[PDB]
């Protein structure tokens, strides 16, 4: 069992469900990244098991070249192509580490939705999904990641057209947070 909730703002939809966002067929999906663009653990470790390792490759060569070999800076984010994932494009985003930048990390964690979801419009794609981004080793606290990635993202779809934007979490904890907080969230509209 995997549960599943959803909600329309105009003509998009916002779904969040539990699942394995590597076996997600939506155009995109976005992997919470370092600013190395190396390959790690948690979902940024499936990404890269699922993608092939066609994936680092290309990561590496877009730091080598559009990038100087500067860190992808948080907040940020680059398109590459999904390779053996089941998506056409994967939108790689640094999140926040809690508590380095303690007055900034709220709009540097909404940054990484925003500027994705701008992205996902220029690219005229039509549907995106998103895991949890510095909840893992990053440590941001899950009550206020998921506060920050739901007002940033109903923020984002009330004001433009996108068309579906999911939040897939492989943990039924997380995905309880975020059943609560948007259901709250919609009862202040
Ligand atoms: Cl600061």
């Amino acid at each position: 069992f995997q549960a599943s909730m959803k909600h329309n703002i105009n003509d998009n939809t916002l779904e969040i469900v539990v699942g394995d966002i590597t076996k997600e067929t939506t155009n995109v999906i976005v992997n919470a990244a370092n600013g190395s663009l190396l390959g790690g653990g948690g979902v940024d470790g499936a990404i890269h098991h699922a993608a092939g390792p066609e994936l680092l490759k290309a990561c590496q060569e877009m730091r080598n070249n559009e990038l100087n070999g500067e860190e992808l800076p948080t907040g940020e984010v680059i398109i590459t192509s999904g390779f053996q994932l089941p998506s056409r494009f994967i939108i790689h985003t640094v999140g926040p580490i809690w508590n380095q930048t303690p007055d900034l990390q709220e709009e540097l964690l909404a940054n990484c939705y925003r500027n994705a979801l701008e992205l996902v419009k220029v690219k005229k794609l039509s549907s995106i999904s998103f895991p949890s981004i510095s909840t893992g080793v990053y440590g941001y606290p899950i009550h206020e990641a998921a506060a920050i990635a739901l007002q940033t993202i109903i923020q984002f779809l009330q004001e433009n057209d996108v068309g579906l934007v999911k939040v897939v979490l492989f943990s039924e904890r997380d995905y309880s947070i975020y059943q609560e907080k948007l259901k709250y969230l919609i009862e202040k509209i």
